């Protein structure tokens, strides 16, 4: 016996920035209908990744029809950061309708706002 979300947990995380880990990410996803899902990939010793953690907060309370999510990449979320494919940190992955429509790499907030209003549509 599983758990599923629903509309009463989205409700509850939109406006925000959610750590999620490699078994909270995909009930997160299949809840999300087809409202896009940015997952903000990093690690614990990677600087840029701290700094543009406001600038992620920002983005997350300006769009309240997109979720945002966080994945520190270690030991433990391994299997799912192998399978997001990630080969650098930072790397931002927009995701609808439960699969992968867009990615940017680096602390590129301005392709990753653009990649966001894409989704969007």
């Amino acid at each position: 016996l599983e758990l599923a979300l629903g509309t009463q947990e989205m409700e509850a995380i939109v406006g925000k920035v959610t750590e999620v880990n490699k078994d909270t990410f995909w009930p997160i996803v299949k809840a999300a209908g087809d409202k896009p899902v940015v997952l903000d990939m990093f690690t614990q010793w990677c600087g840029p990744c701290k700094a543009m953690a406001p600038k992620y907060e920002k983005l997350a309370e300006e769009y309240l029809d997109v979720i945002f999510l966080k994945l520190d990449c270690n030991q433990e979320n391994k299997t799912l950061a192998k399978e997001l494919g990630i080969r650098v940190v930072p790397t931002f992955k927009i995701l609808k309708e439960n699969s992968v429509v867009g990615e940017v790499t680096g602390a590129k907030y301005d392709k990753l706002l653009e990649a966001i209003q894409a989704a969007r549509s």
